[PDB]
């Protein structure tokens, strides 16, 4: 669900980004220029989007993190590879969708490919082309610049072009649903487990995350409140503050190393046969 | 009502793409190159929804588990072939829906097979058809682009071809009615059991996910509890969520053979002459 | 009232496809292949909705199972073919009334049989009409196609098609009255009982589907909560869930014969003169 | 009040179908071919709608279960001839509303009889009328296809047979009124009891129906629940439903000769002075 | 306040049926045929409402079976001629009001006697009026078809009908009002009580109808439940219905002659100087 | 308040019907015959509504009451004429407003003496007036049918007419408040009583009407219910009617010269001193 | 949640100035002169944004405080650089949002560069350019001032400089995106610490400055409520003041060289292994 709200989500950015007023283009027509300008368009946009969705998913820092501190080549072929997967998941969920939209409107694509069409291959007009002045009078086709001696000419060879484009659309968003398929195919044939434990070690990441979430903010307000109170004297709490005062008292904090200890990414090594689903798991059945 | 829930879905699905303001269809009007647009237009969609309707269904990814860790073949021709009627019903209910309206809608054959219209075997104009500017007059027929000496058999042809989609997409959603039917007289024919204990069959499976997902998020989230416990000391839990850990305690979780035998697709074994109606219920009859 | 609701949806599904954009009609102006068009249009509709109709009435599926494991042929001109006459009711509500909704509006039958006036049968013009060219202009008439000096013909012939189409339409809406009459006749005039009896009898049935209904989800439950309870060791349920566990415990489920001596279609046996309203409960009678 | 809504919900949809875009009218302007056009819209809504009111009425189908089983002729000139005076009302209302309302319009009857409209015979144009083309140009009068040189003929002509439409539509629709008067002097004459034992007698029959329905829906879900009971061991009632089964419990159910002798049509037979208002009431009398 | 009730709602449906958009009026301008047509259009509504006002008032169905049964001529000129005479004003109320408003319109009368106008006793226009085609214009004028030379006449002799009409439908509005005024004078005078005690007997009248359609109604359904109790062993009541069975217990119903000697119209006999109301109160007070 | 809620009633009634879309005017252009339309239009409303206003008022008939059983001239110089006041004012209401409002509209006036004006008496035109066809031009008049050469003489003489219309229409609503001015004088000065006295005797009567109206409904429903008890054995009363059978039980009803003693007109004798407020009163203190 | 509302916030201004009426842009057709406004409307926004993000964030005060009050040069390759991002970060969002809107909207950039385009170099126009007058009406072209001869000049050099701006828009972003994804991968990498330990920092810092500021407001209530007690002799309380003053009683406020060693920026020394994530809780440990 969570996933599908992040789909729709992505789904609803491009679609308003995808009719911009000026963002969404500017044709130059010029030769030697324009498929620049789609490269630009298509491209520079599926790269800012794919950068962020990376930027956004934490599991990326989870990554890092675990190359910078371990950096023993721990993360073999394993769920670090299923947590990579899911990282080019939520981050090219968007410059695919953005590329498959903008080809499928098609301005791209017969912006970038008009220098390139050969002007005596084409129909629908009399060959009024001298060779000097072809791929300039070419390049003027997207702005419909074209006289009135090459409109015929112009709707045709934008009509192939836009043919182009959005076949090239489709086969691209068939190949990337293929690989959607392949990759979670691949998933579930090179996992350890079931699909079943799977759903409950996805469930118990959540729980975890979320309890620790949790009590990480209560154990950092308990810290907070005994740093202020020997400050002052005192400390302005809510009530439920008060209440969580009461109820769990701390002294002290857990070291750097079993910070360490608990982080990394996520493992499924198993403790003679019972498994552990978690670094944090793993570390509470070492104690 | 899932199911229907599911269909009416995926009939809005296609209904909102049916109608998409540049998706829906851009006709090339240009010999040997339309009927391969009108081909990706209908095929890549209808192949593109079949795969995610493969995608989001989860049965799927039971199949491959149980090819993938059993793999002794035990899935003859059994439930796991209603398995697979189940899989390509929710995934095949969007391509043949999108193939019938978008060949009711007409455009994609009429732009498809206008390049192989005879220009003397039609009617209603006379024969001006130099065989040199045959075909790309032919192709130029779904853009409106033929004279007026060509008007009356642009729409003659255009009738003709429209009729022949519209007859062929009837026949088509004809055919998948009657393959509907077949599959499900086929299932009910070779089914090893009646249809009501099919019914109670299939409250058993909804029961036992329904329920399984419930004690999974809770028993992962009670051993999630213990090892954040743990780690700090406490807990920050709410209140019904500390009714969990009362109610519920946990010490250790299930071994991954266990979650072995509990894993894979659904099966009709019978335990001297008692039924089993899930391969968790298998295993818990077998202790 | 749940028959009255059925067809009040039926004849508001057949209204809602009856004025479609493009799914109501697109008449091919063309000797010899309008007619196929106009069978076509008004057929598939026709068996597609008449299949649609088997597909979604379930005493189909107790008729198949029925020759299925029982194949002694016991169902004989019985209450079985009060089934069968149920199952065409609910069933061929749509095709008929698809097919007097677009024979009233007429458009099938005179794109159909303008093939086939003879042109110096009718009236209203000069005899315009050279044979060589005879069926083709006759056939763009649906079109209004014809030119002034035979727009009075078109107008007539068109007039005198719609005639026919909407007396067929009548006519066909008559006797399919005078046969739901017949049906009506005929099946309480062959009943073995009376017609209070007959009331009682469906609502028994529909008494003993709700209850059976209810008590499978019930009983699936329990089961399934006992399998989870095996293999977690608790299971989470909510307030009304564990009031169904503490209300109702089971240890196993009835076997595959049992299930067998349930299934059926509906009998009116009579034990010792006492009557037997079901299958499930001539098997509690026979215990 | 029952007998009032009915007679609205007739009256309202008789409005809605008189008032339909196409099923209202469309009249063939041909010779000898349109009155058979009148005849049919007028008399198959009237004969289908005639059937209708015979369906979906059920004293019907205790006429035809009484002459089945029975079949002593004891339905002699008595309350079944009241039974079937109340049948031809509910279900006559709506064929001589739909024609009346279709003759006030007046359209089927200036269609029908244009084509025996004398030429000479009426007036307001010069006696521009050739044998040989009399009675086509006849029929074609209410398409409003008469040319000027008769356009005060053919309105002419058609106020004519518009009156003669609307004074044959007032004086059926009086004769209607005064055979509904005539049947019921005759039903209050040919009594052999009050009016207000006759009014004792409906309130009698309607709560005995009402209660009957009532009971034999509990009395057949109590008989329900014991054969659920009988085969998995519980029934999943509710609050209400457990509340019917402590206390109404049931052992067995009434045989079929006293279902026949239940059922029937209504009687006043009177046992010993003392009346009997229902074959249930003599059935219980006679015990 | 009901008569005031009966009276506006009789007059709301005259004033729904006088604006009708084809009911209303279809002046057929032809001569010695559009006087018939008048007629037809004032006094078969007149008659058709003056017959169901008759049908929809009970006190004409007790009039006949006082005629029946009794048939002894005890109906001499008594409180039945008061009955006849509320019969007559609930029943005329409708036919008259039709009258005065289809007069006020004006339309039949100046549709009626347009036929019988003299040409030349008429005014603003020359006498151009041929005798062998007098009538037959002289009939055109209500449907607006009198030319340039004879517009002027056609208005005048519009106008003076119109008048004729309008001041017969005054005159006659006047003297059903003075028949109201001198049939309420002569019940008045003629009655042999006063009024306030023919108050008081309206006011028993209405008290005893009430309470006996009520009490009627419960000892039918407890006659009803007795019967249903007898049959299945046990009634589906609701708790007022219960109520309603532990209040007023019955054994039997009574018979024929007394509902005879309760049945008849109104009565002002005298048991010994102390008034009967009713025949429901002659027969209480004569046991 | 009652008297003036009446008195707006009825100008709310006037003033409906005052411009009522074709029962206000239709005026008849033609000598001799249009004054008779005028005082048709004018008095035949107003005797209509004189009449029913004598009808809805049901001291009238409390008078001819009076005059019939006891019939002894006892109704002298006496509040009878205060009765006959009361009479005349809610019965000449309407009348008079009627006329004021149809003489202040003016055109009833204008088209009645239109035949009736001097030709030569008249101005603002030449005296273009042949004296055969004087009056028939003179009639013409209220129907702007004068030409141009005496439409400022038909303007003069509508204004004239319209004047004497609305001046006699000033002068009869000046008389007829002077007659109100006079009656109520006369009242006041011929009174043997106060105005306080009356006042309460108003309220007394206003009183002892509502307590008997309400006595008399409860007296005559318990009546009704002794009689139904006696016939079926029991009542179906509400808990308001059961409270009205326990609270004023009933043996009898008085006798007919009892309420021929209760009846008439009112009276203001006094038994020795102490005046007697009510025919009933005087009954009471003669017991 | 509150970074992300916060550049929401940025965005939401940055899209409010950017389609202001006059702010947006007003650009001077003048040689040497339109680059120089292009600069400044591009870079005085950015850099007076630049600086107010610098100002409206705390942290940058923090920093000065300090390398004011210590100035030891503490503050090294260190959690100081990380909190220099997070300035960086919540200062630089509006500088490059405007610099990327203002350059997508192109307007700046074709204003700019416009002077320097070489007249022969560019297309779709003949070379009218006079040299002594060639930069001048090069100028003009932002302001669609070039004449007709140079109007597909002026929309060709304005189509090529909008590409250009856009281009180095999509560039800028790009590595701007490629900027923040180094600094935060350098922040990750040359952390000491986990990202959990480093969200629990977060958190505790978050929880230290609500608590502060909530108990430095308390206690500076407290102190300014002793002091006003002290002047008047009583304090105006509110019941939640009168509340703080019983709870919290104080004497006297902590040193200035308390308060220092209070402040300063967040470290993460440790001592003895424990961590110290606050210099509040360095001096709270180190008492």
């Amino acid at each position: 669900d969570v996933m599908i709200f992040n789909g729709l989500v992505a789904l609803g950015t491009v679609g308003s980004q995808e009719l911009f007023s000026v963002v969404a283009f500017h044709c130059p027509c010029s030769p030697a220029r324009n498929y620049l300008y789609g490269l630009a368009a298509i491209g520079v946009p599926a790269l800012v989007l794919f950068i962020i969705g990376i930027i956004l998913n934490n599991h990326t820092w989870n990554l890092v993190a675990e190359c910078q501190h371990r950096r023993t080549k721990n993360c073999s072929a394993a769920p670090t590879f299923l947590l990579l997967s899911s990282i080019l998941g939520r981050a090219a969920v968007a410059p695919v969708t953005w590329s498959v939209i903008s080809l499928l409107r098609g301005e791209a694509y017969v912006c970038a490919l008009s220098e390139f069409v050969d002007p005596s291959s084409l129909t629908a007009r009399e060959e009024h082309f001298p060779s000097a002045h072809a791929t300039e009078i070419l390049a003027r086709f997207p702005c419909k610049e074209n006289p009135d001696n090459l409109s015929d000419f112009r709707e045709e060879v934008s009509r192939r072009l836009r043919y182009e484009s959005q076949l090239f659309g489709w086969l691209l968003i068939g190949v990337v649903a293929i690989l959607v398929f392949l990759t979670k195919c691949l998933k579930h044939y090179c996992s350890p487990l079931s699909y079943r434990q799977e759903a409950y070690w996805a469930q118990y990441r959540a729980n975890e995350d979320q309890l620790f979430q949790r009590t990480a903010e209560v154990h950092s307000r308990v810290l907070a409140a005994n740093n202020v109170r020997r400050f002052f004297g005192f400390v302005a709490l809510n009530k439920d503050d008060e209440e969580l005062i009461a109820n769990f008292p701390v002294e002290g904090t857990q070291p750097r190393p079993q910070w360490n200890a608990i982080t990394g990414v996520y493992l499924y090594r198993e403790n003679q046969g019972l498994p552990l689903y978690s670094r944090l798991h793993k570390w509470a059945q070492g104690l």
